[PDB]
């Protein structure tokens, strides 16, 4: 299942504790229609792929966590490994999506 | 000078006493890196070009209006001509904003 993250403190604790695992980070805002498209489909990827994480970040809420990953366009998803950034692209395509997390996985 | 939009109505009211004139919006985020960046040449274009209307919506205080003009990306600037969209691009790009403004005005 998904993480609703609503700090930088628990962002943070998050990508720790992943330990050796892929993190998903999507970052969303309530009002923009994409977001709320893809918003089912990233759920069930969460229950597909049990060997992944996968974090949710409205940016309203969080207007730290998003100013500081310099999230411009909504969705944005971004990928981490070991606390590091090794993907990034922006835009609700599903297929890129699930494509993107089998190549870094 | 910039006009401040804080409702679908004063939006929809401005498109209208415009007249003949071309509009151009400005689509921001208090927290969005860019949005900051380009704030003070926006201001400055207004002065410049006194035959343009120049307004500024902040996504977050309307989302009725960011929504249904289809916002994805911050800034994002859309040019009218009575009451039509046309035309539209996002970034913070100096260059191209002034010159979109000339081939349109």
């Amino acid at each position: 299942m998904v993480k609703q993250i609503e700090s930088k403190t628990a962002f943070q604790e998050a990508l720790d504790a992943a330990g050796d695992k892929l993190v998903v980070v999507d970052f969303s805002a309530t009002w923009c229609g994409p977001c709320k498209m893809i918003k089912p489909f990233f759920h069930s990827l969460s229950e597909k792929y049990s060997n992944v994480i996968f974090l949710e970040v409205d940016v309203n809420d969080c207007q730290d966590v998003a100013s500081e990953c310099e999230v411009k366009c909504m969705p944005t998803f971004q990928f981490f490994k070991k606390g590091q950034k090794v993907g990034e692209f922006s835009g609700a395509n599903k297929e890129k999506l699930e494509a993107t997390i089998n190549e870094l996985v």
